[PDB]
């Protein structure tokens, strides 16, 4: 019959966070030219030397190296988490602070009856039969092709 416990505010630490992220790119440095790997990224990759630009609509864009790039069924899905190494980066994610940004991407397999998920794979379906009915499945971005 009672809540009584404490807190502190306790002035908090200082770090290094990122708060008006309006979008989160992925590129890669493989054949030895930048690419944006929107989505489709498969199976984890083995090397590291991607990194994620973050582009806020406050302030400009920043660029980090990544870190871990995982496999995570966010609803029984093939969703890659990825995570962000700074010196000090800390993310307000669902309420808490976690020491490192991570977040997630979107789709995996392609749409071969019908591009309704990905640009990457609507250019293609298009390409075999013009003629028919069409229909997108979420918002898309043209980076990937």
């Amino acid at each position: 019959g009672n809540t009584t416990s404490e807190n502190g505010q306790t002035e908090p630490e200082k770090k290094l966070e990122l708060r008006n992220v309006s979008d989160i790119e992925l590129y890669s440095q493989t054949n030895g030219t930048y690419r944006q790997h929107v989505s489709l990224d498969g199976i984890p990759e083995n090397t590291d030397t991607y990194f994620v630009k973050v582009k806020s609509s406050a302030f400009k864009d920043v660029y980090i190296p990544v870190a871990s790039i995982t496999e995570e069924k966010r609803n029984g899905q093939s969703v890659y988490k990825i995570t962000a190494k700074a010196e000090k980066l800390q993310q307000e994610l669902e309420n808490k602070y976690v020491d490192n940004f991570t977040f997630y991407l979107d789709k995996k397999a392609k749409e071969e009856n019908t591009n309704f998920t990905s640009f990457s794979n609507l250019v293609k379906a298009i390409n075999q039969n013009p003629s028919g009915t069409y229909h997108l499945a979420a918002s898309l971005n043209a980076n990937e092709v």
